């Protein structure tokens, strides 16, 4: 597997949310999510990643005007994160293209949404509003199959320069992932994946990379179907920057059973299997790109989901995965119930790992009073390698085997070591202290 690396040149594993859906429509585009949320999280979790909802309605409010005061409430909040150690990946935020569908959808300006006078009649559940002729037509229209508007794409390129633009010397963000879901209307699979959607994907690197060069491009395949675990037919993107190519993938994972036990089970467990698969092909048709799950989750209270989870993460970690759980608001999806009650998912994941390696990452492992790590050396590396050790487990001091303990910071809960680089691959193992 191939990572992302922070300025020091250590492998990233990358652990979160996404923050948060509360901003889809909200009227100044910010989460329903504070300064002590992310305290409670940080000391809870122990996490170091955040997909960051953004939208193209707040950045672009009118054609080619771009809402400066809303980057500064979007600059204020990566500032949260990077005072915690976060890398932050900014997610231009739609579902069902537009709040102007209609509440119902999220994402597109109501200037940038053309439904052609076309029906959006009500139904029963949300996904449906996909297919309504005025949704259809939407999509059709902003991908341009229509004919209509060849303006749209570029314009959503060029919104993606201006938030790059504010963001390109902003040390906590890490990623920018082009567009949650794309889903292309009338055209679907290979047809939509690698025509328009590729297209838009090439035209807005190309954009980002006239104002920031060193930001990762996140790229993800349609949603319907390949979050079912259906291949995709994404095609490489191009990178202009000058060396090595900084894309990634960023798919989603949602069984169809889930929308754990029994038959659904094992459905749910070979759905894992053909979305690990199918995601190493494209990340390998990309580069050898890294990879994150930029979604996946569920209704935490369901029996099996534990197991779930804990069969998710597992195939992260041996993928070389960063993972965005879907999402931090409050509900039995999310990591607290709406009074602050903790679910069954804070346990879950405050496990220790890896946070920045100084080398590969060969594998891993970790259980609540244990973390070995094997490394690929790299000599030119010169930072510690960054572990989170959760206090429930390791209530003092650590006992490291195969690395010297440069710092243990009790209160942040980073310990920080440091392995030869001149003696091959190197295991460190993790204890408490007697
Ligand atoms: C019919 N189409 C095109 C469709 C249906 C359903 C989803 C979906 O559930 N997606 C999963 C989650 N992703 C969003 C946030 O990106 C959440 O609201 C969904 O639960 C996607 C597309
Ligand atoms: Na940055």
């Amino acid at each position: 597997p191939s990572y992302l690396k922070d300025d020091d040149g250590r492998s990233l594993i990358l652990r979160g949310f996404n923050t948060a859906s509360s901003a889809k429509s909200a009227p100044d585009g910010m989460p329903q999510f504070t300064e002590a949320d992310l305290a409670r999280e940080y000391a809870d979790m122990g996490t170091n990643f955040v997909r960051f909802l953004i939208s193209w309605r707040s950045v672009e409010p009118a054609p080619g005007v771009y809402d400066q005061q809303y980057l500064d409430r979007v600059e204020d909040r990566v500032g949260w994160y990077a005072e915690r150690g976060y890398k932050v990946m900014l997610d231009m935020h739609q579902d069902v293209y537009s709040g102007a569908i209609t509440a119902i959808g999220n994402g597109a300006p109501a200037w940038a949404t053309y439904m052609d006078g076309l029906p959006v009649e009500p139904q029963p559940r949300w996904e449906l509003y996909y297919i309504q002729p005025g949704v259809m037509r939407a999509f059709d229209n902003f991908w341009n199959t229509t004919g209509k508007h060849p303006e749209l794409v570029e314009h959503y390129a060029k919104a993606w320069r201006a938030v790059a633009d504010r963001f390109a010397d902003n040390d906590a963000v890490v990623a920018y992932d082009l567009m949650n879901e794309p889903f292309g209307g009338s055209l679907q699979g290979p047809a939509f994946e690698a025509g328009p959607l590729a297209a838009m994907y090439q035209r807005t690197t190309d954009a980002i990379r006239q104002v920031d060069q060193d930001t990762w491009v996140c790229v993800a395949p349609q949603a319907i179907g390949v979050n079912q675990g259906l291949p995709s037919g994404l095609t490489k993107i191009d990178d202009p920057r000058a060396g090595q190519q900084r894309i990634a993938y960023c798919p989603h994972l949602y069984p169809l059973p889930l929308d754990h036990e029994g038959l659904a089970r094992t459905l749910t467990d070979v759905t894992i299997d053909a979305w690990r698969a199918n995601t190493a092909h494209t990340a390998r048709v990309l580069g050898d790109v890294p990879i994150i799950l930029g979604e996946f989750g569920l209704d935490t209270t369901l029996p099996g989901a534990r197991d779930y989870i804990e069969r998710v993460y597992g195939t992260a970690r041996e993928m070389g995965a960063g993972v965005s759980y879907w999402s931090s608001d409050p509900g039995p999806w999310g990591p607290y119930l709406p009074d602050g009650t903790q679910t069954l998912l804070v346990d879950t994941l405050n496990k220790p790992y890896p946070r920045a390696v100084a080398g590969t990452p060969t594998e891993w492992s970790s259980t609540s009073d244990r973390l070995q790590l094997t490394i690929e050396p790299d000599a030119a590396i010169t930072a510690p390698t960054e572990i989170y050790l959760p206090e429930a487990g390791f209530p003092g001091d650590v006992h490291v085997e195969g690395a010297d303990v440069v710092g243990w910071d009790r209160q942040s809960r980073l310990l920080t070591v440091r392995t030869p680089a001149d003696s091959g691959n190197v295991t460190v193992t993790v204890t408490p202290a007697a």
